[PDB]
């Protein structure tokens, strides 16, 4: 009784069949570039006895084919940041994939409903929620929809336009929120939720900032890799084609919080003056004495301005420049072709190197430049995030490089950068409303601005904020409106617009699928009921 | 400015789809399942994409797990299970899961706020309780799957295994409102991981536990089509989601309407001609500011003469003017009784052509103030209700105020004379006083004789609740007492002696399982391994 | 279109509020509280609107009660509450209440996914927890009330009372992300109905149970920030929400960046010149498919050649193994300066062992990191007084996690705090994570909360006792239901509820029966047909 018997034979025979189905799996057109670090022997053994078939992943497929055609024809998918369930229905006409923002949901959908600026501070669950918003949405018109279509006749159907609301959803997942055991279970909800692929930061957690804010913190290499790695492990256990979007903000990040990475050593700032000590230590020191304020500040400038500051070839550069050195050009060549962003050259086999070259140990401190929290200080820009790009890339279908305006020669840069060592990588490319548009860009240039990325090989293309924008504009505007001329200025604003630009929502019973449902009731009630919602006597024969 | 679609495509995937449905409706699942709809309905309800919810898994498990014990004539046997660490230890010993409405009612609601037994919660509270447990089922079994699979063969057969996935059976209450409502109650369940759902013909502005009072019914036309409902929404999102019907009709004295024939045997009236509303007379006497107005009423009830029309025209004849009067009282009751289903026009009709009487009955004055209709269930009319609810719910339930054996074989055999291959069901309630009903003779084989009249499930409701009220009571007084002697003593060693596998909690909550993540994603090896030396569990080998 | 306003009011208010704080910081409850921003600075946080939070009510009923028993030296000793049944039966007998982090991993995550004690489910998960439980007590506190005040004087006097309103702690793990984060985690803590919360010393994202291996430690500064940030929002939403500190440095052997002065004695570093940087030569095996347990063989084989130690122990170990004169003596001229509570950097301590000795003695702890880039520490008793006389300021409790139930160990501990903040409430774990009966004899687990009463660990609990007490009935029961049917409830369960006086036996009254009818007849004007506890209930 006290338990339950099993089959030991029909165990391991059970066993070795999923390892099999999943080495398949693993060896479909779709994981052409995607490396794993485990066997599927090992992702068997984290699997349980009752397989599950989440349908996000069938949303993972057409966003990847969706993808594919547009890498083959060199054009873009290109979307934005939904709001709720009325954005995914309007967007699903005019648009093939759709982005779930962090920066969004922080404003606007935290699970706890307190709002903050985008900090990925919001409870784990926020995004991944609001998935499930539009996932469940979707899901809803597409029956709605199908109802509608089925109960006319295949002469009326053929008149009828089709829309296509299951287009696929990529949301923020922020950094992972934590460590690796969360970001497997943050994938695994967004799995559950309808998640068609995900986006992930190398920047530290609880440090978090928006692309476009300050002071930004990355992390090692290998840790944001690791978070990818772990991404695909949940997605393999749980058995999604989820994609997987890897973002660097390395572009403008002056702070990462280890040396440990050797691929990140060339970009580690430090201090070339053997007086300077420790910056952090001396800050705390002159605070404890109850200097503050501007004056405190005034220290700081000073230390800086005397440890001179500097990326450590350029330590070596200036000692050749300012050196007693015959051949100077010819011998910064010599280090310059062996060290520099791309070479991946640890710090101490460069040291080595300058060694060689020059005959100096080269001083070179970055534990004394370090702020007070523990962070290293760091010189990224383009060409590190091409470093960072080319290092996530095996891990990520998709590679992205924040960037602080809409430039075409860097978006370039990058691109280029990236296809020199991996050519067949997809690229996204974030279209910030935190730029001014019309300061960045004259408008002809707008025009053609994602085409021409879309050439470069950015296939998925996103304006990030663009719905709280619209919906921002559209209620101020009209609440200004309301304000002034009542309701003229609904029938004037809203409702007439709506009816002559087609939009759906403004018969709002049928929209809401009322008809839909009238049709569940008669169904269970044997045909006929009383209480029909569309039945005569509705307020929507003054829509006709 | 749309998406272009092949329209002979569309219609091709209809009619694949239509047959699809009609193909699984014919399984041997569905032997007895009563569709009011054509798969044409159905299909039309349905979206573009397809979707496998795996609770449906657990349906099947639950079916075949019940047709067994049906043909074995005997029980899966349960009760009412709190949380993740109830459905762990269950699985070893127990074979199906119940998710009690009353617990979640004290311990569950998704607003925090807790009540008693009313359904009052939000609506989709028992629907999160269940995932509260499926979860819960899924990751021991994927905890307990690797722990296994990191073994040799050698090892594996030696220790034990537990089948977590027990399936569920979860309380829907009334349906917590109209038919659109119980669809959507219906998804959640299929989408959290319910195997069965049950469902009672109580009014939902009124719900009340089984074995509380004033207890107000719903037309059996009514529930029927809840139950109707519930199927529909598990033919559209695709599951053999199993649908049992519960009738409180045994105690209950009220009903809504009158509008069904069915239930006219049973609703109560008053005999007495001069006697007005009685709704409208305490009315009258609250607005002018009157238990002196309890004494109105229980004077008003003895002037009405109140009872059902039977009793009416059975009295009519007893003391009347009528030559024959056994033979007469028999020709009415043979065409009029409890499960005769004989409209009320038409019984007055009879009892005119057998008397020539139009013998007074007024249903209407005998109102109650919020416009409930009186009613006389017992347990024949709980019969009537089964057999009326058989052909659309794969279980029945009558609710019981004792644990009487008579009584639940008078329902059982009343309901499969009719409908001879219906699975029952019955609540082993803890709000029966058990010492006081019976002997511990008669308690040891109470579940088993019920098991033969074809009670295949039956659950102890409010069983989680007790035992942990004792365990924490009990413990915290001891606690109170002697400190942590009461730990050592009361709990960890009992638990280490009787095998419990909890007492190695960082195991049993799956640490060595994520261990396992965290160094399958790092390549092999990581420095911050939650099992690695130093853990405090070698203190338990 | 905008609302006017006097910009004059506005400043005489903001004038009064920042007034109103300062009287509320001058509060005996506030005594002992290091704050380091000014009453402005938290006045211009708050908005426009006062908000009332009853949970802080809690608070002050918490700390005048632990006054007490720190007066008394008697201890409010508790355990994990799992549901509403718990607290209901708990508030008969204990004085306070705790809800576990542990617990709300495996029973109580908002995602309904379950896990081990790594702080990893969504971070509102504690908070709704404790709402949980706050809103049932609030619940039947308000049942009872009305079953009180319906009977006569005289009746009232014959029944009970039971507080149902225990004040509730409640694990905050090490804050779930940034400052910013713990703020927003403490708001909901005090918006729920949070009397205390506790806050340990991990880094986030490796966050380990107390008793599991591996576990990372922060900066001490970092985690006093922490403290902080919890006092922040507790003064900018108004609660008297008392924050506990709990260190993991008793056993925890790494730690996320040498930046804080306080730590280098107890950072670990390779003594050996020749040893090149672990991580990387992890990296360049693994990177050649290298993997598991042979890769393990590479590490332990470093370790060795890398003499790893604390940079102190490699003084005395030149100064012992040296050409040294009067050694013994030149010792304890490095060890009176340079030891855990000194505070001494490792510049600083270098700097003394080159006067003391003559060299530079080598000392790289950059080598030693692991591959995450933590470095290695060496923490234990001494480690963590160091780090609770840092975190007193900052916090109403103060806890150190042990790999046992010592006796000694606790007091070392609590002298050690004591001896610089005597003052200072002290709490212990007193964990199932431990064997109990093989840790000690029963005479001694009878007065071991007692004992350490005396010491000032003026609250304690069991973490897991709601999780094991449960696990256990639930599991007995089953066992015997499968075997003997009914009879199993009516011996196991309902018969000793019976005699034991449980109050849930009558369950429906419990739940709230009799009190919800009165909501009812109440609203229906006296009387009505659908009353829940009238003639027919079953509990006659
Ligand atoms: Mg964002
Ligand atoms: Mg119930
Ligand atoms: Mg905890």
């Amino acid at each position: 009784m006290p338990y339950t018997p099993i089959d030991i034979q029909k165990e391991e025979a059970d066993f070795q069949k999923e390892v099999a189905e999943i080495k398949k799996w693993w060896s479909e057109p779709r994981w052409r570039k995607t490396k794993r670090i485990y066997s599927a022997e090992d992702i068997a053994k984290k699997r349980g006895t009752l397989k599950i078939n989440h349908p996000s992943s069938q949303q993972a497929d057409k966003l990847f084919k969706l993808l594919e055609k547009h890498d083959a024809d060199k054009t873009v998918s290109f979307t934005f940041g939904a709001l709720d369930p009325i954005h995914v229905a309007q967007m699903a006409k005019y648009l093939d994939s759709i982005y779930v923002s962090g920066w969004q949901c922080s404003s606007t959908a935290s699970t706890s409903n307190e709002p903050s600026p985008d900090l990925a501070d919001y409870p784990m669950d926020t995004v991944p929620n609001k998935v499930e918003h539009l996932w469940f949405a979707q899901l809803f018109h597409d029956r709605k929809q199908r109802e509608e279509r089925l109960t006319l006749s295949k002469e009326e159907r053929a008149k009828t336009p089709y829309i296509d609301f299951l287009r696929p959803i990529i949301a923020d997942a922020d950094t992972g929120h934590g460590g690796i055991t969360a970001i497997i279970k943050l994938t695994k909800m967004f799995i559950e939720r309808g998640a068609a692929g995900i986006h992930i930061e190398d920047q530290a957690p609880g440090t978090k900032k928006c692309g476009h804010m300050a002071g930004k913190v990355l992390v090692p290499v290998q840790e944001h890799i690791n978070r990818l790695v772990a991404i695909r492990a949940s997605a393999d256990i749980f058995g999604s084609n989820l994609l997987a979007v890897a973002r660097t903000d390395s572009e403008a990040a002056t702070l990462i919080t280890s040396t440990i990475d050797h691929r990140d050593h060339y970009f580690i700032i430090g201090a070339t003056n053997p007086e300077a000590g420790d910056l952090a230590a001396l800050m705390a020191e002159a605070e404890s004495k109850g200097i503050y304020g501007n004056e405190l500040a005034a220290i700081e400038s000073e230390w800086t301005k005397k440890a001179g500051l500097k990326l450590f070839h350029e330590a070596v550069i200036d000692e050749i420049k300012n050196g007693n050195y015959s051949n100077k050009d010819a011998l910064i060549k010599k280090f310059t072709d062996k060290v520099n962003p791309l070479s991946h050259t640890s710090h101490k086999e460069a040291k080595k190197l300058a060694k060689e070259l020059t005959g100096k140990d080269i001083y070179f401190n970055w534990d004394v430049a370090r702020a007070r929290e523990g962070y290293y200080r760091y010189q990224g820009g383009t060409q590190c995030a091409v470093m960072r790009g080319r290092a996530f890339a095996p891990y990520a279908d998709l590679i992205w490089m924040e960037s602080a305006l809409p430039d075409y020669a860097q978006a370039k840069e990058f691109a280029d950068g990236v296809k020199a060592a991996v050519p067949d990588q997809w690229l996204a490319y974030n279209l910030s409303p935190s730029f001014n548009w019309n300061k960045a860009m004259p408008a002809d240039e707008q025009e053609t601005y994602i085409k021409r990325l879309g050439k470069l090989g950015y296939v998925w293309q996103f304006i990030t904020l663009a719905g709280l924008h619209t919906t921002a504009l559209a209620v101020d505007d009209f609440s200004n409106q309301y304000s002034q001329i009542g309701m003229k200025a609904y029938g004037q604003t809203v409702q007439q617009p709506e009816i002559e630009k087609g939009v759906e929502v403004v018969k709002h019973q049928k929209w809401s699928g009322a008809t839909y449902i009238d049709g569940l009731l008669k169904m269970v009630s044997g045909g006929v009921t009383s209480t029909a919602a569309m039945g005569q006597g509705v307020t929507e024969d003054q829509f006709k």
